[PDB]
């Protein structure tokens, strides 16, 4: 139906979020802010200077700031800050103007394995959009340059924009860490430039299974077989390839796709099982040579059914 | 430090504000509303009996302005004029689109990349980045109901529209036109057996991608060898790779200067990768050589 091409890593239309991006400057430190109604949300380290990043005392640094300390700009117009407060690792700046482009929205905390669209921004101006998955080790493999902090991650659930991520930093392994819109970090990371490392990461088995279902839905079904497996037996095999242990909850999440295809989850696991033990023998799935793990069951239904927003 | 590397598309907001629904007879597809004009695939005027050998000249003359129903959300836009330009229809409406961004129509070259905003019934579904294949086809992800969807690039505040979706080839790839209605490739808008020319891997892009990996801190695939442009091509063509020209190398100049790796030396590395494979290793997380990133996309994502 979609073509013989292969699954495209599609991001949600970003228009509604672009309408919320602004630039926030505190002294010489400039980054991005999220403007919703009369509040601008941004990383608290915006109040930090060059040497204030090793181990900043945010509480004491903020005390020395007044509403006039923050320069907020939407396009070429200044947005007057009339109040400020810190919430975990975010700053909440009250402005005298409610964003006319505020979309229906909500803040949600994403869970490991789930995906979202990232709108990379610089100087309050959206530069690009791509799909990311919250890795099992609580980091995301994004693409960010200096000045990108404040950029946000989101999903669109029907007619509502669900914000789930705000960018704060990069780890030595070249991966990224951030918080939800309540300023709470995903993972054990802290917003300071100290020695911090992401734990060992694993392949999101739930997503790989969802991707195989997408392949079947698209007509790529050569890898399917006549057998089934137990969760226990599948996990013994999968964990050799550093795959996340599959749980009964993951099985259930795959329910809609299992129904659409009539293929029981454990039956698909048996297929995945053989793929890991015998490889693809040169063949491809959805035009791919490897097993994609950044497409959730929801992303599959979204792309295969043509859901609009 | 490393920036990371993703196949990112341009933000789609400026294009989302231009999408509308266009209906004629019982066929509904997407249209692009700019100022007081709506652009859409001319096959919207076809009936199930006109799919094989349609004469659009003859089909269109039998239409009037009221034969077209244009809708922006739940509001009807009155068509006050219509005309065909190559494979597109240009419908003049009685009201201007206030969301029209600064824009221009460009016909891109094979190998260049662009963002696609997949739409259905005039509503946005998703956005993704892709490359115009050397054979002019697009390896996209489209379901029926998606014609009228457009491809584009954004430079600052200006949207350069370069593609509008029209069809899918037997092989599963897609074909379309520029915003002047001229098809990319030897294709026509009718349901006849049509085949795309042989495709090739976009060599310039693979090289740009290797440079991306290097600026990002990965250098495992490099070697102490070098090669001539001619010797590289003799090997590359064996793997169905586009021949590399002196123009392509000059284009890689900036990336070459920034990394300290001579273009011909990078070609020597690519030469080794093609002949010996990746031995189970990965580059920028990929196990295959990626060709959907132009040299411009790399400098843009890796260095503003
Ligand atoms: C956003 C800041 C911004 O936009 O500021 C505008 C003035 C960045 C994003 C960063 C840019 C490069 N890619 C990105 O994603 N954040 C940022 O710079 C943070 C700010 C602090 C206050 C949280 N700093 C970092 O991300 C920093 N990371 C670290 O220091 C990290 C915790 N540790 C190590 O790198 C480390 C190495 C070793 C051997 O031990 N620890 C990087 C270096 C900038
Ligand atoms: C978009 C139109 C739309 O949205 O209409 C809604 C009412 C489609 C997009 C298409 C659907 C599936 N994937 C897609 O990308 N276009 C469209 O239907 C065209 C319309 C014609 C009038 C240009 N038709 C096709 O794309 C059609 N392709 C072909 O017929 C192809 C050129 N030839 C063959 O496939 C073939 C011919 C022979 C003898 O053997 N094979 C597809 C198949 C619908």
């Amino acid at each position: 139906p979609l073509g013989s091409s292969g699954f495209r890593k599609m991001a949600f239309p970003s228009g509604k979020v672009e309408g919320c991006m602004v630039q926030v400057t505190c002294g010489t430190t400039t980054l991005n802010g999220l403007w919703l109604d009369d509040t601008v949300y941004c990383p608290r380290h915006v109040i930090c200077t060059a040497e204030d990043m090793l181990n900043p005392n945010y509480e004491d640094l903020l005390i020395r700031k007044s509403n006039h300390s923050f320069l907020v700009q939407a396009g070429n117009v200044q947005l007057r800050v009339i109040g400020h407060s810190m919430q975990n690792c975010l700053l909440r700046l009250k402005v005298d103007t409610s964003n006319p482009k505020t979309p229906k929205y909500k803040f949600v905390r994403i869970q490991p394995g789930q995906t979202f669209s990232v709108l990379a921004c610089y100087n309050g101006s959206p530069s690009g959009v791509y799909q990311c998955a919250m890795r099992p080790n609580h980091t995301i493999k994004g693409s960010f340059l200096n000045g990108s902090c404040g950029s946000v991650g989101f999903n669109i659930d029907y007619d509502c924009v669900s914000f789930c991520y705000m960018h704060h930093m990069e780890l030595p392994t070249g991966v990224h860490a951030g918080t939800d819109l309540e300023g709470k970090f995903y993972g054990p990371f802290v917003d300071r430039q100290t020695a911090q490392a992401a734990g060992t990461d694993t392949t999101i088995t739930l997503n790989v299974l969802a991707w195989l279902y997408a392949a079947v839905i698209n007509g790529d079904r050569w890898f399917l077989n006549r057998f089934t497996t137990t969760l226990n037996d599948f996990n013994l095999v999968a964990m050799k390839y550093n795959y996340e242990p599959l749980t009964q909850d993951h099985v259930d999440i795959l329910g809609p796709l299992s129904a659409q295809t009539g293929i029981a989850v454990l039956d698909m696991c048996a297929a995945l099982k053989e793929l890991l033990q015998n490889g693809m023998n040169g063949r491809t799935i959805l035009g791919s040579t490897i097993l994609e793990d950044e497409f959730t069951p929801f992303d599959v239904v979204r792309q295969c059914s043509g859901v609009t927003f």
